[PDB]
C-alpha cells in the first residue's frame, strides 16, 4: 500500500521545511521525509458519498403485452383505439391497402392504428446516481514509514485516518509516539457532479460488469425507454418496439429485444467504478493538501545499539522499484535497541553514502527491522552492523 | 390477389399475337388479355429451397465459467495453465504489479494468464443457410379473370399452378373448360445464392422478429463466437469476453452479455424472411415466362344473353386502382345465360365504349357477375342490359 504502489513520490525537506504542499490523487501514495523526523507515508485512499441521489432508470428489455389494432374502411374515416391517449404503450399509425375481399366497399387507402402496451422486464433496469460537493467525503490516511507495519491489508495503531467534507477540512492526526502531523485539505471534485453519474445494472448472475463512472450529458441522451424513480409507467417505449408494414388490417409489432449488450459497447473500455452498497467510489479526483509536521518526534532514539554480530537477513537489499533499496533484517539479541546501517562506495571506506528513509530504525518486541535506503550509482558495501551484502546502482 | 395486389400490369394484343413474354416479380400480379380468348392472370407466388443447407451458427449469448488463473514470480519464469492448448475457451496473459507483500521476492512484474470455458447459452444461436439454384422452386399460378372467382385466400378448380426447377421450365396447364396456357419459365435468381443466406433465431416467446435473407458476407464477418453444425465447441469465443486489469495475482473476466439487441441493430429495417418449416422463402427474386395462349378458348359462347331487367347491382362500379371499374351484379332468372353489358359517353348513345377485361362475362349455377371494364374519360352510363349507373373517369 506503498512500498507496492507503482505511482509513489517523494518528498523532502531543509529540516526548517514544515509544512509541505501535496496533490495526492487516488492510489497514488506519497512518502514525505524530512531532516530528523520520521518519514511518514500520507495517501488518498478512497472519494465517495453515501445513498448518492438517484436519476432517471433506463430499461434495457421490453415486455410488449395486447397489441391492439383498429382499423377504418377507406372512405368511412380515420381510425382510433384510444390506447395513444394512454402512456407506456407504443402506437403506430399506417394506412392499409383495403379492396372488397377485405370486408370494404371502396378500392383504396383504409387508415389504421396499431397499440402496444410496454412495460420492462424482470430486473433489466439501468439506474443511474449523482453527485453532490457538499454531501462527498475525501479520505488520507497516514501511516509512518518505519515498517513495523504488516503485509498489503492488515492495520496497524500509528497508521490513522482523515475524512473530508468541502465543509470542513482541518484534521489533526495521532500518529504512535511520534506527535502529530496535520492536515488541510482543499478537495477538488473533477467535473462538475451535476455532469457525472454511476450506472448500474442487476447483478445478472454472471462475470459481467455492473457499474461505470459518466458525463451526465451521454446517459442523458441514451437510446432507451426510461422513467423517474418507480414511476407510473415508460415514456419512450417507442425507442425497443418497432412495427412491421401493414397486411390487410393487421400489422406486426416487435421487440428489438436486449440493449445490455448494445449498452456495454457503448461502454467498452470505461473501466467499472466500485461500490460498497451505501457507498458510492468516484474513481476518478484528487485532493491537495498542506502536510504539518512541525511537530513530529523520533523513534525514540533513547535506545542503545544492536550488538553489532547479532543480525542476519530477513530480506536481500533488493531494488524497490520507486528507486531506493529495501531489505529486512531479523537480530536475536537484547530487545528494543537503535539499529547501525550505514553503506560505502568502493573507493572510500570512511565516509557512509546510504541516505535513509527510515531514519532512526528500531528492532522492537513484536518485530521490527525493514530498511529502505537510497545509494549513489556504482558497486555499494550496505553493512547493517556487521552483517553486509554486495549493492550495485544503475 | 390480383384486383387486389397494387403491383398489377396488363399485357394486351392483336388476336394473332399467341406468345406474350413477361417478366413475373413477387406477389406483382399480371393480367394478359386477347382478342377473342378469356383474359387469364398469371403471377409468380413463391420462391424457395426445401431443407436448405446450413451455414456457420453464431453465439448470440456466453456461458462463461471456470475462471482459471495461473501467476509466476517475477524473476522466476512466465506462466502457463494448459487450457490455452484447449478451444472454446478464452485466455489473456498480462504481467501483474507483484512484490513482497504478494508472496514474492523481487519488486517486479511478474507475467500471469487467465483462461475462461466459453459455451453458448440454452437457445441464443444465430443459424444460417444457403441456396442451391439446382434445388430452388419457382411457382407460377394462373388463374382466368371471369372473377367466378371467391375472396383473398379460396382456391377454385380452374385456378391451376405450375412449379419450375432451374432443370425443367416447360409445363402445359388445363384451365377448367378454356383450353390450355402453355408456360416457359427461365429462372433468374438474383444475388448468387453462394451470396446470400437466410438468417435464423430461435423463436424467444416474443413479438421479436425470427429471420432475413442476407447476403453471405456480411453474415460471414459478423462480431460473434462460431461453430459448424453441432460441433465440439467455438472459435471467437474471446468476442463475448473481456478481462479486467490484474489486480496482485487475480485478473477479472466479462460476459460482454447478450448480442441479441446488437444484432436487430445491425439488421435494422432488413425486412423480415418467411419460411414453413421445411421451405425456405426468398423475399427477392423474378422469373420471366412465356405464355402460350394459342390455345385458350370462350366460357362457352353456346348460352342466350339473360333477360335484360333481372338485374340488380350485387356492387356499383367502383374505381379499382390499376385503371378500370369493376362491378359485381346480381340477375334473378333462368340460369346459365351470357350478360349484355355496354356503356355509352354522353354526346353518343349508339357507339359503345366499354372496353371489357371480363370479355364473355357469364351468370353461373352458384353464381357469377363480375365485371371490369375501361372507359374513355368523361360522364359515361355502364349498362347491364337495362339495369344502369353513372361513371366518371379521370
Amino acid at each position: 500500500r506503498c512500498t507496492h504502489l507503482e505511482n509513489r513520490d517523494f518528498v523532502t525537506g531543509t529540516q526548517g521545511t514544515t509544512r509541505v504542499t501535496l496533490v495526492l490523487e487516488l492510489g497514488g501514495c506519497v512518502t514525505i521525509t524530512a531532516e530528523g523526523k520520521p518519514s511518514m507515508d500520507v495517501w488518498l485512499d478512497s472519494i465517495y458519498q453515501e445513498n448518492p441521489a438517484k436519476t432517471r432508470e433506463y430499461c434495457l428489455h421490453a415486455k410488449l403485452s395486447d397489441t391492439k389494432v383498429a382499423a377504418r374502411c377507406p372512405t368511412m374515416g380515420p381510425a382510433t383505439l384510444a390506447e395513444e391517449h394512454q402512456s407506456g404503450t407504443v402506437c403506430k399509425r399506417d394506412q392499409s391497402d383495403r379492396g372488397w375481399g377485405n370486408h370494404c366497399g371502396l378500392f383504396g387507402k383504409g387508415s389504421i392504428v396499431t397499440c402496444v402496451k410496454a412495460s420492462c422486464e424482470a430486473k433489466k433496469k439501468a439506474t443511474g446516481h449523482v453527485y453532490d460537493a457538499n454531501k462527498i467525503v475525501y479520505t488520507v490516511k497516514v501511516e509512518p514509514h518505519t515498517g513495523d507495519y504488516v503485509a498489503a491489508n492488515e492495520t496497524h495503531s500509528g497508521r490513522k485516518t482523515a475524512s473530508f467534507t468541502v465543509s470542513s477540512e482541518r484534521t489533526i492526526l495521532t500518529m504512535g509516539d511520534y506527535g502529530d502531523v496535520s492536515l488541510l485539505c482543499r478537495v477538488a471534485s473533477g467535473v462538475d457532479l451535476a455532469q457525472t453519474v454511476i450506472l448500474e445494472l442487476d447483478k445478472t448472475s454472471e462475470h459481467l460488469p455492473t457499474a461505470w463512472q459518466v458525463h451526465r450529458d451521454w446517459f442523458n441522451d441514451l437510446a432507451l425507454p426510461w422513467k423517474h424513480e418507480g414511476a407510473q409507467n415508460w415514456n419512450n417505449a417507442e425507442r425497443l418496439v418497432e412495427f412491421g408494414a401493414p397486411h390487410a388490417v393487421k400489422m406486426d409489432v416487435y421487440n428489438l429485444g436486449d440493449q445490455t449488450g448494445v449498452l456495454l459497447k457503448s461502454l467498452a473500455g470505461v473501466p467499472v467504478a466500485h461500490i460498497d452498497g451505501t457507498k458510492y467510489h468516484l474513481k476518478s479526483g484528487h485532493v491537495t493538501c498542506e502536510v504539518g509536521l512541525e511537530k513530529l518526534k523520533m523513534k525514540g532514539l533513547t535506545y542503545t545499539m544492536c550488538d553489532k554480530t547479532k543480525f542476519t537477513w530477513k530480506r536481500i537489499p533488493t531494488d524497490s522499484g520507486h528507486d531506493t533499496v529495501v531489505m529486512e533484517v531479523a537480530f536475536s539479541g537484547t530487545k528494543p535497541c537503535r539499529i547501525p546501517v550505514r553503506a560505502v562506495a568502493h573507493g572510500s571506506p570512511d565516509v557512509n553514502v546510504a541516505m535513509l528513509m527510515t531514519p532512526n530504525p528500531t528492532i522492537e518486541n513484536n518485530g521490527g527491522g525493514f530498511i529502505e535506503m537510497q545509494l549513489p550509482p556504482g558497486d555499494n558495501i550496505i553493512y547493517v552492523g556487521e552483517l553486509s551484502h554486495q549493492w550495485f546502482q544503475k
